[PDB]
């Protein structure tokens, strides 16, 4: 139900990236046009998808006409240009070396730190498109301040990220799973899962404040299985899959394998983590990988993916409704494929 | 009348500061303090000032109650943000290593380059503060777009900025004079002086289209000199006065220096230019510094700012009115003294 609605999603971006590059600032606009082509493009697009697929669920499909999908498929494109600005910025400050099967923009020689730019042009053609597509709907406003909204809670999660993961400074007392679950609720839950779908909600004039809240209550949950499982993946996936080498052991970061090795571990199988974490050494981040399976973490984590899949299920026949639990549904099967 | 006003703007950041910063999450909002305090102070206000000043002057006095003047310095604080976001990026980007009497924020011992996440919910504090202030006013959504548009045009300011200054990588041909007025109109014209204007006019419930446009004719040319001068001030200047040091020689940047330089020079001094340019080594810089004052710049720049001060006096008179010439009087009176 997304797999029938990519293609004409994706087919879609040249015409997002022709009208936001419609003689003086010319070259600013090929730049920007660079930046979009690079960074907007070769992922999943499930986010984006989600905001198509839910609004032709969510609206009467009589008032599903040829404006109201175009301005769909833009919403869509809008949560994609999010997550672009997003990961460019992420790219830098994680060290990354890969995404989306290339190298990071900002290891490109002749980018670099010019980046930091970059991520803010994609950023504000989100609410360009806004304009451009929405301003006379009635949800214009509701959508402007979720896109915000949404943008400031993920920089908070970014900074408790970024602050619980400080570079040369073990201390792994930190990596709780309490701390693990605020990090990943701000960073990834809000504008992964809880933004799409609540703008095709505003979009489908269901703003209810309750109908928001328990939308949440589902969508958050989903948000942090997501994240945990990117952290699984960033040591135990395949970066051909991927599309990106990881870098949560050497980046000294509050992972989800790093706190369920915490809770695991003899004293001395604790110095062997605080010996050989948060470090650039191939040979010490092997080590730590190698602790990581002496603890069967991946045994762990594929049985935490069947529980929360289930209770994600829970969640879904408790607060869906009135909302049809497509909605819920379709996203569910396509993060715990 | 600026002067008389600042202390009030001032000693209200700490009520800025307060609001912003109101349980998992209170190691980020920490940080959010830490960041606001180091990077929103130590500079002149005078953009910030500028909506507060402009306000009163634009308001019916009758109307100036105690909340519409705390929406006033709420909305000057905005700007402030504003800036702050723009510079913290600009100096990672620029390289730089002062600002505002202190070491770069990104220079700090371990900040880096966190401080792009940091300058980010700099941003985001804009329009937290426009919701928390000025959400039930007519104007909410012409000050959300008007900082969303002023950031665009100012991204695609710092856009054209790097692109005509590559490291390592001369080419003299680029630094035009048409070139120059550009980069300077986007990076610099439209969130300096139109923005702050602009502002304290919707505010006011001046939303013509044509009186914008009137103010805009003012205050782009008045924000063409501003960095002008601050170009001229990035190598003349005294950096205990400027509370920064220059960077453009090494930088490679499109300066108005550079462009007059190239104006003026001998076949021969363009060669010495061209050989000296760009490059990080104080010896090479001290040459571009020689060739400038052999050619006389500090003169030229002397002499366009008195030419250009009779420009903006004559556009003030052909294009104040309704609006009270002391709004544009005294933006003058602060950026020619
Ligand atoms: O690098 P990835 O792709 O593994 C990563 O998942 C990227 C990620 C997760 N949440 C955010 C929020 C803002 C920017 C990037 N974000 P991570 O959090 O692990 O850096
Ligand atoms: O570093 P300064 O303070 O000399 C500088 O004037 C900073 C500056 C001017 N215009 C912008 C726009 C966005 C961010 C920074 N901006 P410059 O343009 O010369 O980098
Ligand atoms: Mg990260
Ligand atoms: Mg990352
Ligand atoms: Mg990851
Ligand atoms: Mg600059
Ligand atoms: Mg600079
Ligand atoms: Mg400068």
């Amino acid at each position: 139900v997304y797999a029938q609605e990519k293609q004409d999603f994706v087919q879609h971006f040249s015409q997002i990236v022709r009208v936001l590059t419609e003689p003086e600032i010319g070259d600013a606009i090929a730049r920007l046009k660079e930046v979009l082509e690079y960074n907007a493009i070769g992922g999943k697009y499930n986010r984006g998808l989600t905001v198509v697929v839910a609004f032709r669920e969510l609206v009467e499909p009589r008032k599903q006409d040829a404006d109201s999908l175009q301005r769909a498929w833009t919403v869509g494109w809008c949560v994609e240009l999010l997550q672009a600005f997003f990961l460019v910025a992420d790219d830098i400050m994680d060290s990354s070396l890969t995404r989306r099967g290339q190298i990071c923009w900002y290891q490109k020689p002749g980018v670099g730190l010019d980046a930091i730019n970059d991520a803010n042009l994609l950023e504000a053609c989100i609410y360009r498109l806004l304009k451009l597509y929405c301003r006379e709907q009635p949800y214009y406003l509701n959508l402007i301040e979720l896109f915000l909204q949404s943008s400031y809670q993920t920089e908070i999660g970014q900074t408790l990220d970024l602050l619980t993961a400080p570079q040369g400074n073990v201390d792994l007392v930190r990596f709780t799973e309490k701390r693990y679950k605020s990090i990943v609720k701000y960073k990834t839950a809000f504008y992964s899962f809880y933004l799409p779908i609540a703008a095709a909600m505003y979009m489908a004039g269901i703003d209810g404040e309750k109908e928001h809240a328990n939308a949440k209550k589902i969508l958050l949950e989903m948000g942090e299985f997501f994240q945990i499982q990117d952290d699984y993946l960033d040591l135990f996936g395949d970066p051909s899959v991927t599309g990106k080498i990881g870098t949560d052991i050497q980046d000294n970061k509050c992972s989800w394998l790093v706190v369920q090795c915490l809770q695991r571990a003899t004293p001395e199988q604790y110095q062997i983590l605080k010996e050989n974490y948060g470090q650039k050494e191939a040979e010490k981040v092997a080590r730590v990988k190698a602790l990581y399976e002496e603890l069967d973490l991946p045994a762990v984590f594929l049985q935490y993916e069947e529980d929360s899949y289930s209770h994600i299920m829970a969640l879904i026949e408790q607060y869906a409704a009135p909302l049809p639990p497509a909605v819920f549904l379709g996203l569910a099967r396509k993060i715990y494929k």
